[PDB]
């Protein structure tokens, strides 16, 4: 099909804050609370919610109690792409 | 404003259905009946909204060919075209993750 890959990859990061909650993980791991200080205006159930449907989908790595993000190794897997967007955008913005 | 550049390309085609309207029209010129029936699940409304989101930041073109009844047509413009390369990086990721689990 022309599309269904695409949209594949569309339903793991598309979501409201995922590709940001990917973007602030790369080679960094962090609470629950240093990235909602990262990702303003995000309800702390929209940010959990968000962040367990990235763990369920096996694109981050969950493991007084502690408990840090990290990405899993099929989660390092989407950071080349993170990083033409981040180009892309930067071209954008330089440009205005 | 945006703390990252990221952010900016989030604004421009994260919203919803965004990313693949353009990359539906990636080499095409599209009717709204046939991108409805090409995203079956979105309702009318919203589709119309986040086209004339993407025509409103310059990613898309939207012509009007006055015959009877009008006929309008979308297409990619240039900086609608340079995000051609992340769609297709995207494009095969999401094929990879595909053809295991």
């Amino acid at each position: 099909n022309y599309s269904c890959p695409i949209e594949a990859t569309l339903a793991l990061i598309g979501g409201k804050y995922k590709t940001l909650i990917l973007w602030h993980l790369k080679d960094t791991i962090l609470r629950f609370n240093e990235l909602k200080k990262l990702i303003p205006k995000a309800t702390p159930k929209m940010l959990t919610q968000q962040l367990r449907e990235l763990e369920s989908d096996g694109l981050i790595i969950r493991v007084p109690p502690k408990v840090e993000y990290s990405l899993s190794d099929f989660g390092k897997s989407i950071i080349p792409i993170l990083d033409s967007m981040c180009d892309w955008g930067s071209d954008y913005l330089e440009s205005l």
